[PDB]
C-alpha cells in the first residue's frame, strides 16, 4: 500500500533539495512507486521522484 | 472524470515533443488535471504535463 | 548577446514559480536562448526555461 | 576542460534512458559539470544531467 498520501509534506532526503506537498503519483518499471511533489517555496512547480528519495516531515 | 487512463498512448500536441504511455497523474491549482507520461523512445524517463497539452493516439 | 549572465538572480514571470541564480544556458530550435536556474529555496535543484519566461530581480 | 561539446551525441549510461545532442551546460555545487541534452527522438525536449551520468556515442 502507498507510503504517502495526497497532501503529505515531504522532502528529498539527499542530493538536490525539494520540499512540499504530495500532489500525485506515478508507476514505471524503473520507479514502481513514485510521487509528484509541488514545491512549497515555488507554487505550481512540480517534480517527480521515487519513494526511496523522499521522507515525510511534520 | 479523467480524460486518460493508465497505459493510454499519448503525445504532446505542440512545442516540445513527447510520446509514450500514461503512467500517473497529478493535481495542483495551476494544473488541476495533469498526467505523467513515460517516453516510449527513452524507457524510464517520465515527464509531467497538463491534460490540455496532450492528445491520445492509437 | 546574452540577456543574463552567470549568477544573475531571476524568477519565472508567470505560471509555475521558480526563483534563483542563473547557472547555465542552452540553445535549441524551439528555445534559441534558454537558461538553467538553480532554485534559491531548494539548493541543487535546477530547472531550464526560455529567456522569455524569466525576468531578472534585484 | 569540458568533456563534451555542443552537438556531441550522448546517452544516459544507466537508469532512465535519454539520447540526443548536447545543447548546453550548467554548473552548480552539486553538479559542477552538467549538460543539457535535447532528445533525438522528441525534438524540443531537453533534460539536464551531470557529466558522470552521460557517455558519448558515435
Amino acid at each position: 500500500d502507498a507510503t504517502f498520501g495526497m497532501g503529505d509534506r515531504v522532502r528529498k532526503k539527499s542530493g538536490a533539495a525539494w520540499q512540499g506537498q504530495i500532489v500525485g503519483w506515478y508507476c514505471t518499471n524503473l520507479t514502481p512507486e513514485g510521487y509528484a511533489v509541488e514545491s512549497e517555496a515555488h507554487p505550481g512547480s512540480v517534480q517527480i521522484y521515487p519513494v526511496a528519495a523522499l521522507e515525510r516531515i511534520n
